[PDB]
């Protein structure tokens, strides 16, 4: 008899997906590591050559965490002392190694404790933060210039966000941004000044007496807000000026009337550069395009390239705003918006005119914008098969928008159905990453005629070992609520009988824009609960759910922790119709906002649930974010959204729990979610009686990922599940 | 059939203990709290009169915490706006109420927040301390004279304990000192400028958007302690036109050379002081004996009236060296102290001279000395019948010590085996608090020929109830372990069979001088365990176990973690070779030091016990306070312990819970065992895979007692021993 896909499978990860990472370093070539040499390939041919040896750094004295080369190929940027900090922030110690010399430079090195680098998109300069300022070298072995001394620890950010504009505006710690060509350096500054601090206890080593107090500017909904400042400085001039002035680009008037974020820098030209702003009620967005005026130094931003986008029925862009992609002669470009009937599509503006023209149309919508040449624009897209869990890549044609050619949709049907995209610099090469239903697939194709040029990695090793398992099925379907399709998927049992009736687990997202019905082929905790403990695993996409317009996405708009967590509920109720469930063993997970909406869920007196796991969840909306909440929720004011952020918790329904069982865990050094959060759902627990069981992870953030505590949750869980569904 | 003892009834108090609390004011009256009114008593005859009437404060407008009358029943004292800091400090208001002229006083009103408030011992004067620094009120209605201007919150503390003396040294939030007839005010300063500060989260009301960070000073073991100051103010020379002025009294050279503390202050007459010092290293103690020179203003402390007090075998005193008793004159008094066999014993010293002479000996111990007259001593011990947890009454005529007469022991030795004594101003007459082994009586007796005046409390009407109730019994006996006799107690189910096997709780203190088996009447969790679950509920005193003479007591010095935590294994795998124990469901389980303890034996690798539960242990001695720590375990540096403090962690042994069940509690806002130390052995926990149950309790303190999360606590704790013994 086969194996089945155990726990310790899981956690011991002993049947592996193989990837394929590479880095493009020009229209031709990309960087791939095969047994940690450096190799370079050419993408024609398939033909490699050792761009840097394994054996290079051996007696470097450290542990080098990443690479990157610059741009031109003459040198090395070399990162060690590795600190991680939030979700993209980390500090690390750099050095710089010639290629032509074959030798690492000891002058002028990049200080210890730096924040962020980065090459110049062009040549060999390099822009870098350091004690919250900006540093700019021209060459790496000589002095630096320093752009900006305003930096203060906590307070003022230059050239890097603060923890909430890393979080949920830029999703990176970087708030620089290179002209095409390098002459010019964007930047941010962030002022925390005013913004309160989230505090919590780091335990660290037990050799640490006493613990540390962990204090991060974090606004919480409602609360003071960090400010924004844009400034350009030519790095041109740096050589030949004592401290070259950093011109400011200021927020428009209708922005700078209150609070608002900056919430996209794109560079169109190298001399016109477009800023996206947002105010903090976010259904208001402006996008300014600015020229260097080469007689006053000055950037002007026209009115008449001034493009608003803004929404009736929820906030703007699915995050925020979409990103431009600007024409070679930057004087139009293209941007996913909204169109009227509440779809995403592509949308071609000229920078002078206020109405764009749709390119796309239909009831599914566009993903993202890929590459755009002369010719043809490249975007993935939900279009193929009306499945909006499915994605392909497709090009239109900038002179005909009637020829329109799915690239990827018919490549593998059965087996790939979910892609995403490498383009080489210039486009002339793409690597499709096919991630499900069937094993990742990776190719390579030349862009000149769209012919497959070779597979990069099939996945034949794992499909191998996978042969003498028993594996879980996965069934993607939907069901009518309403008039409207909502999709659901099921992690099935090996040799599922719909004439038995299993236990089921719905695992639970159902945040706005979430997106848990797709295809894409995972090896996780629910291959093993499928697999080994016979649990089907279900998934339900309901209101306010991505990727099928704005109706479905914004059904929750002000209303967070109501249809989403009615529609998990009512899912469950017509999977128990289906005929194939224990009725008397259904139980409800979910981690951050699905943390949230299992604790809603488990206190919402339905019934329908016996169990339920909640892994860092939200309680409270004023505990949460500003940016985040506030884009769905509005202010915590009376004149606002006060009464619905108060009628939204999970405290307020602690009597509820007396009739579930209940496991609440959570990360004591979560920054993001804060433990708070958690500690707030156990003392109204406790204040009513309601006995549930508990387990806190110390110093573990929002990830609890550590590999040690990775195994231990998960094994908890497990347990915790298996004596709900009385399985031995 | 009968009910039994639920966990409903020990967390609703179905069935109550009567007390019989009173207060004595003279040598012939006390003040007795009955239906909200208060009554004064006669001792003699046991006639009252009401004192105080329940409806005089009917429109006060506040809720009265309590009241304090002062000692010339003139005025009384009402408290209000309590607001609870540690074991023994708070804040609150006060009003002073005239009792003469019926009305409440509204001039030079005592301000809020007020730390410490006490009549003098005589009359009507009050001491009190706001904002860190004391004030004296002459009268009632007159303006307060400012004694100190240096307190600052937590640096400089008048009249006031830091956290570590509050909690380790004085068991009081005072550090005032009224001389006998209130003309003098003794006072400590302690200076906490460079303690390191503990720091926490604190939740609060769901309302709070921001947790708070409580931050308090409290030195860790081998960290930097607070310093202190001794001072005499004259009260009777207070001006309100020029400041107070404080007279210091220094610490000995003896004392000075390094740090140490103020561990003890008593009064011997109206003009003569003794204090007591202790080296930070806990085996030398002084006392100085300091009288006032009115032509000098000074305080002098001669040095032929020095008394060295040091242990060769441990520290000095059961948790601090002993109090002194003066006779009526002051040159002479009587103190316990550990005598040359290691038996705490009475010893009776001369002002001037350095031999002091034992006037009581044997193997057994002095608890205490309760009263004082020119005829007889009266004091506490556990001497009848070689019992060590039993306490009785006794009187030692002064002129002749091989006349000791027991006053308590055969009053009804069926009954009572265990006293504690409270005498009236000038011994006339006592009142007896028989605590078990049946239920509590309280008596008045007068001393002259120990007449047994009158029964005040019988608890006759708890004795009616329990008749209806399955009560478990109590059996307390000895083991031998190398020659020595070590007591144990089990709390035995109703109808206990021999011939049949029970599991067995083990409940566990174990701390230097703990003593868990005795013969005290309880209600408690164990009460309930035994009557309901049929689990017997045993104790154990192994070495380190106090009130047996130090070759017991200190077997434990310089070595926590080591005797007391293998006499616990071996008391538990004797209990399982008795034909009545079933060894296959033992567990064991204890709260702060019992939490260390049961943590250490459940990381022993002894394999006797299936599962226990650590509430708020310790974990590493190096994260407990200095005072209690370094008492027992001296300094953590490489000269001194260091090795131990390393070698005696819960961390260390986390390979060693693979084989047990462990469920670990602990509250959130424990300012006395940090949450820390409960964090690091979770951590050590999921670093080795071992799998655990938590539970942590937001915002609660070392007792985790607020009404909720006591009853959920041990709701939690008893759903866990039943799952470990099968029980339904
Ligand atoms: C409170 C909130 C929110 C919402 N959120 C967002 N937002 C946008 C980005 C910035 C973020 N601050 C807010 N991205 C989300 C979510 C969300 O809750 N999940 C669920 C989830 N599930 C699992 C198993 C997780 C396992 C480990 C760590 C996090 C996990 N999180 C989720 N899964 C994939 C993406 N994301
Ligand atoms: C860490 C340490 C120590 C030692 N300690 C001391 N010391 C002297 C006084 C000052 C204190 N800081 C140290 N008195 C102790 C202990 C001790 O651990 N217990 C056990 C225990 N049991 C139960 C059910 C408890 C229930 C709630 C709260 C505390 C509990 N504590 C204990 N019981 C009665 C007295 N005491
Ligand atoms: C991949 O193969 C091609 C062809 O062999 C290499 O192209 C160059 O071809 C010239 C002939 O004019 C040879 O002299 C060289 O060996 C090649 N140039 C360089 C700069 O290496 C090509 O370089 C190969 N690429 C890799 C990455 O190995
Ligand atoms: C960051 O923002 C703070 C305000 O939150 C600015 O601080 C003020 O600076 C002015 C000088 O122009 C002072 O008069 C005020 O006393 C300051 N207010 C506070 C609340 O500190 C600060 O200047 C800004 N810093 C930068 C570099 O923009
Ligand atoms: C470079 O120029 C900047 C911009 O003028 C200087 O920054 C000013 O520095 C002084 C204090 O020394 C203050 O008057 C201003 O508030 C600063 N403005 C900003 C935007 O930081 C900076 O000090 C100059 N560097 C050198 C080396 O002269
Ligand atoms: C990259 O772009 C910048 C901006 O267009 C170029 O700098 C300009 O060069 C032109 C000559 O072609 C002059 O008219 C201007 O004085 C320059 N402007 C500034 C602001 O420096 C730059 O030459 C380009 N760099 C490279 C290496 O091609
Ligand atoms: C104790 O606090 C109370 C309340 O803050 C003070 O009592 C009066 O209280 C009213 C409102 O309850 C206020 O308008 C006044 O400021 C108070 N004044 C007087 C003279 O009673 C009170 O003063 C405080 N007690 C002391 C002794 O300072
Ligand atoms: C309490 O004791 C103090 C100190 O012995 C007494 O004060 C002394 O009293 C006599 C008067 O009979 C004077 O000769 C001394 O000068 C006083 N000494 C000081 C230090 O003030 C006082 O008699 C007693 N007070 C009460 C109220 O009984
Ligand atoms: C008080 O206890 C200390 C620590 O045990 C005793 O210290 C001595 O000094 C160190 C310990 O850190 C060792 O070098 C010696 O072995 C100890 N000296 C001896 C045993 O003579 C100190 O002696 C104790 N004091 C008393 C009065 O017993
Ligand atoms: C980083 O720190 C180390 C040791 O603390 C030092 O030897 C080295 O010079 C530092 N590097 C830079 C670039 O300052
Ligand atoms: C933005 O949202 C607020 C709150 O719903 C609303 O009052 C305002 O009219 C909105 N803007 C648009 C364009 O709908
Ligand atoms: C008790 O009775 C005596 C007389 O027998 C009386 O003088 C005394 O004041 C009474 N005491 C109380 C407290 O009522
Ligand atoms: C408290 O102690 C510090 C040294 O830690 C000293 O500088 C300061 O003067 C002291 N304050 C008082 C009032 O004694
Ligand atoms: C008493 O002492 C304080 C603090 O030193 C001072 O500020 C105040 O003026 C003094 N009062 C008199 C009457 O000297
Ligand atoms: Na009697």
């Amino acid at each position: 008899t086969r194996k089945t896909y155990t726990l310790t499978d899981y956690l011991k990860n002993t049947y592996r997906l193989k990837l394929y990472s590479l880095r493009w370093i020009s229209d031709h070539e990309y960087l791939y590591k095969q047994e940690n040499n450096i190799l370079v390939f050419n993408a024609e041919y398939g033909n490699s050559s050792v761009f840097l040896e394994n054996s290079t750094f051996d007696e470097f004295g450290h542990s080098i965490n990443d690479y990157s080369i610059s741009p031109d190929g003459q040198f090395i940027l070399l990162e060690y002392n590795y600190v991680k900090q939030w979700r993209h922030s980390y500090t690390a110690s750099y050095d710089i190694y010639d290629l032509n010399k074959r030798q690492l430079i000891t002058e002028e090195r990049i200080p210890n404790n730096t924040q962020w680098v980065t090459w110049s998109p062009v040549g060999h300069k390099l822009a870098y933060v350091w004690n919250n300022d900006i540093y700019v070298k021209i060459e790496p072995n000589l002095p630096s210039y320093r752009i900006t001394w305003t930096g203060k620890e906590d307070i003022i950010y230059n050239g890097i966000t603060d923890w909430v504009y890393e979080e949920e505006v830029f999703s990176a710690y970087s708030a620089l941004w290179w002209s095409p060509n390098g002459t010019f350096l964007a930047y941010a500054q962030f002022n925390d000044t005013e913004v309160p601090l989230i505090e919590y206890s780091f335990y660290s080593d037990e050799s640490l007496q006493y613990p540390k107090t962990v204090r991060v500017p974090y606004p919480k909904a409602g609360a003071v807000n960090p400010t924004v400042k844009f400034f350009v400085v030519n790095t041109d001039s740096l050589s030949s000026v004592t401290n070259a002035t950093s011109i400011q680009i200021t927020a428009p008037a209708s922005m700078l009337i209150g609070d608002h974020y900056l919430c996209d820098v794109t560079w169109a030209t190298q001399e016109r550069i477009s800023l996206q702003w947002l105010r903090r009620i976010q259904n208001y967005s402006v996008m300014d395009i600015c020229d260097y005026d080469e007689s006053s130094g000055r950037w002007n931003c026209l009115v008449a390239r001034q493009h608003i986008e803004m929404s009736t029925t929820g906030w703007v862009g699915r995050f925020r705003p979409s990103e431009p992609h600007f024409t070679l002669d930057g004087n139009s470009f293209y941007k996913i918006i909204s169109n009227e009937e509440g779809y995403r599509h592509i949308c071609y503006f000229q920078i002078d005119k206020k109405d764009c023209t749709f390119i796309t149309k239909g009831t599914w919508e566009v993903i993202g914008i890929e590459a755009l040449t002369s010719d043809y624009l490249y975007y993935i897209s939900n279009e193929y098969k009306g499945m909006p869990g499915g994605r392909n890549l497709y090009k239109i044609q900038l002179s005909d928008y009637t020829k329109v050619t799915c690239l990827s949709c018919e490549l593998n049907p059965e087996r790939c159905q979910y892609y995403s995209v490498s383009f080489s610099k210039e486009a002339k090469y793409y690597q499709l990453r096919c991630s499900g239903p069937g094993l990742p697939l990776y190719t390579l194709h030349s862009s000149v005629n769209d012919k497959g040029l070779r597979v990069l990695e099939d996945n034949s090793a794992l499909d191998k070992m996978l042969q003498n398992v028993q594996m879980p099925s996965k069934k993607l379907d939907f069901i009518i609520l309403n008039e409207t399709k909502f999709w659901y998927q099921m992690i099935l049992p090996p040799h599922f009988d719909k004439s038995k009736k299993y236990p089921l687990l719905l695992d639970v997202y159902a945040g706005p824009c979430s997106q848990k019905a797709d295809t894409v082929f995972r090896l996780n905790w629910a291959t093993y609960l499928a697999s080994t403990e016979n649990i089907i695993v279900a998934s339900f996409d309901g209101r306010g759910s991505g990727y099928q317009g704005d109706k479905i996405m914004h059904a929750i708009n002000r209303r967070l922790g109501t249809f989403e967590v009615e529609d998990q509920i009512e899912a469950a109720r017509q999977f128990s119709k289906m005929g194939f469930v224990d009725n008397k063993r259904i139980a409800i997970w979910g981690w951050s906002y699905g943390g949230y909406v299992t604790s809603m869920v488990l206190g919402s007196g339905s019934g329908v649930f016996k169990c339920g796991i909640a892994v860092a969840p939200v309680s409270r909306w004023e505990y949460y974010d500003s940016v985040y909440t506030e884009r769905y929720m509005g202010l915590p004011t009376p004149e606002d959204n006060l009464d619905h952020y108060r009628n939204s918790t999970v405290m307020s329904r602690a009597e509820n729990f007396k009739q579930v069982e209940y496991l609440l865990i959570h990360g004591t050094a979560d920054d993001n979610v804060h433990f708070q959060q958690s500690a707030q759902i156990s003392k109204a627990l406790v204040d009513v009686g309601v006995d549930f069981q508990a387990m806190w992870y110390t110093d573990e953030d929002h990830g609890i990922a550590s590999s040690t505590a990775h195994q231990h949750i998960y094994t908890h869980m497990s347990h915790f599940i298996k004596q709900c569904f009385s399985l031995p």
